[PDB]
């Protein structure tokens, strides 16, 4: 059977993480950070002294990257080549050499085997930027999650807070938008709603608010 799928894009900060978990537990599906897949490549590029600003270098790197993903069982597990990175994907050198790659469009490519591989029966829920419109464009769920940059730098503001670090919001605000932008702008798969994506806005509603509109939403087809 042609395996389904629903994805999920949107920006920095609007829930996709939460959504995508509620979304393949009671769906009992397969769940694809992908997000998780372009910080890992970085990590590797660091790790494996790769200079990250590198097209040719960072493509072998990409098409080859040996990384995995726990079929868990109540939390998420991001190997790199055989080791937990789940902390260390999370750190601030690391979401950064993320987008200093992701930009690389021989990069996405070198990349767009291994993420489809996520997709089996009896579905796929896919995360990420372009999973609707590059990925899996032929998706028969597909569904943007947007905000505000106020609002989704304000949730990264109380996360990095609910760990114990320096956060000044003026600061992390001009990030998000630092980051939007080029992801927004870039010459490949950019991030944008597929002319069939569901532009849901979690700004103001609750997690529970999201998870049942979208969840209301991949369920009747
Ligand atoms: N589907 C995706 C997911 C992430 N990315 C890229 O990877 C970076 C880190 O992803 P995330 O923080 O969401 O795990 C983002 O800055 C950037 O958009 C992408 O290009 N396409």
């Amino acid at each position: 059977a042609i395996a389904p799928v629903i994805t999920i894009d949107g920006p920095s900060g609007a829930g996709k993480g939460t959504l995508c978990k509620a979304m393949a537990e009671a769906l009992q599906w397969h769940l694809l950070d992908s997000g998780a897949i372009y910080r890992v490549l970085a990590l590797a590029a660091l790790h494996h002294h790769v200079d990250v600003a590198s097209e040719d270098a960072l493509v072998p790197l990409a098409s080859h990257l040996d990384v995995r993903f726990v079929s868990t069982n109540g939390n998420l597990e991001v190997i790199l080549e055989g080791e937990d990175v789940s902390g260390e994907i999370r750190t601030q050198e690391v979401a950064n050499a993320a987008s200093q790659v992701a930009a690389f469009p021989r990069v996405r490519e070198a990349l767009l085997r291994r993420q489809r591989a996520f997709r089996e029966l009896p579905g796929l829920i896919a995360d990420g930027r372009d999973m609707g419109t590059v990925v899996f464009p032929d998706a028969p769920v597909k569904i943007f999650l947007d905000a505000s940059s106020e609002e989704r730098a304000h949730r990264r503001m109380l996360q990095l807070q609910e760990k114990g670090f320096s956060v000044n919001f003026e600061r992390l605000l001009a990030e998000i938008k630092e980051r939007d932008d080029r992801d927004r702008n870039r010459a490949v798969a950019p991030l944008v709603p597929a002319a069939d994506a569901l532009v849901l806005d979690s700004t103001t509603l609750s997690i529970e608010q999201v998870i049942e509109k979208a969840l209301q939403y991949a369920r009747q087809k």
